[PDB]
């Protein structure tokens, strides 16, 4: 039936700025928060203020050197870590900006405390949208993410859970992640992405994970544009092939909203009742969820689509018409909270799609 949901914001994650230019806005975090207390959803879920993740929380995966550097890096010291900037990835798509460390705390604690409630069985279902942050490596930045928060909230849940799945719907390989788990069977990870000379490289539906993590990494590699009835071929499907052979006890989903149509980077076509349509997918399975945030570059639909999936999350139905709010310009000309596919061409066919599926099927029959 309907879940407990508890939710994790810090009204000064929208004060973080990447730098002029820089397609990341943490400020999408806040416009989601403040369209979502507009719908009234904070009457039905409980609303916490994460912690800043200590040093001790992130060196559970990052190495000594790299959250040393992260703690001490400035940008009136940046002149005298020329160096270590380069070892790290950090400088240009990952830049140094005033708060950084501090951005990084409150990112990565939201995901670690809502793995804590789901492991202390408190709540059914836990939300964080400034988490998400799949490309970070164990001692380096990339793709603008500096701190796994998401390895970080999957090594939390591992302590009371044998088997967690993890599942991706950015328009990125979940690089970072996926590396971290590649070779144990106690995290299988699932990543639909966008794959042909596009970032971060990674991601082919060869990669299926070594060792005892042989067949715990899925990959479906995507072409341009695709739509909702595309997605909607695949996604169902593997997910419950998955959740028949693999069986986990908690799942931990990271809600890329990168995947959108008309995002700035991306190049999918995907409407929010598309995206949404994954939750809804995996909250069927009636497991301990951690649902995160991830890519998202029009920042309007970035607001419409985490918004519309926390009401998912909660079994509440929202008017289309969108309250007033602190940012209600920013969803003119039309005001709605769905968005409309665009007339790109959409490059996956529906042949593509089946075999796709059809190999990954194949990679499944290999667990016990
Ligand atoms: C050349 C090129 O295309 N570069 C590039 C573009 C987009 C992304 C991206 O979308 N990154 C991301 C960031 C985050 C972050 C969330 C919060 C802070 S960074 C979460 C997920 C993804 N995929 C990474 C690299
Ligand atoms: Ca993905
Ligand atoms: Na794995
Ligand atoms: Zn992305």
């Amino acid at each position: 039936g309907k879940k407990k949901v508890c939710y994790y914001y810090d009204g000064d994650i929208g004060n973080y700025y990447y730098g002029q230019g820089h397609p990341m806005k943490p400020h999408r975090i806040r416009m989601t928060h403040n369209l979502l207390l507009n719908y009234g959803l904070y009457r039905k879920m409980e609303i916490y203020r994460p912690h800043k993740a200590t040093a001790e929380e992130m060196t559970k995966y990052h190495s000594d050197e790299y959250i040393k550097f992260l703690r001490s890096i400035r940008p009136d010291n940046m002149s005298e870590y020329s160096k270590q900037m380069q070892r790290f990835n950090v400088g240009e798509d990952c830049p140094v900006f005033d708060g950084l460390f501090e951005f990084c705390q409150l990112s990565t604690g939201g995901s670690v405390a809502g793995a804590v409630k789901l492991n202390r069985q408190q709540t059914d279902m836990a939300v964080n949208w400034a988490g998400g942050l799949h490309h970070a490596k164990k001692s380096e930045a990339s793709g603008f993410c500096y701190v796994n928060d998401i390895v970080l909230a999957i090594l939390e849940l591992l302590k009371y859970h044998q088997r967690v799945l993890y599942i991706d719907i950015d328009i990125h390989h979940g690089d970072g992640v996926e590396e971290a788990f590649y070779t144990t069977d106690r995290v299988m990870t699932v990543s639909f992405h966008k794959y042909g000379e596009y970032f971060p490289g990674t991601g082919d539906l060869r990669d299926i994970g070594a060792g005892k993590g042989k067949y715990y990494a899925v990959n479906f590699p995507m072409r341009d544009g695709i739509d909702d009835e595309s997605y909607g071929q695949i996604f169902k499907p593997i997910i419950s092939k998955v959740m028949e052979m693999y069986q986990p006890s908690a799942v931990v989903l990271q809600c890329g909203a990168d995947s959108l149509s008309g995002d700035r980077l991306g190049c999918f076509n995907l409407t929010v009742k598309g995206h949404a349509k994954c939750v809804e997918v995996v909250k069927t399975f009636n497991l301990p969820l951690l649902m995160l945030g991830g890519g998202g570059y029009t920042i309007r639909n970035v607001a419409r689509c985490w918004t519309y999936e926390t009401a998912v999350a909660l079994d509440c139905e929202i008017p289309n018409e969108l309250p007033y709010n602190d940012y209600f310009e920013y969803f003119g000309p039309d005001f709605k909270l769905h968005i409309s596919p665009s007339n790109m061409t959409n490059q996956n066919t529906p042949e593509y799609m089946e075999k796709i599926k059809q190999r990954l099927f194949e990679n499944l029959r290999m667990l016990p």
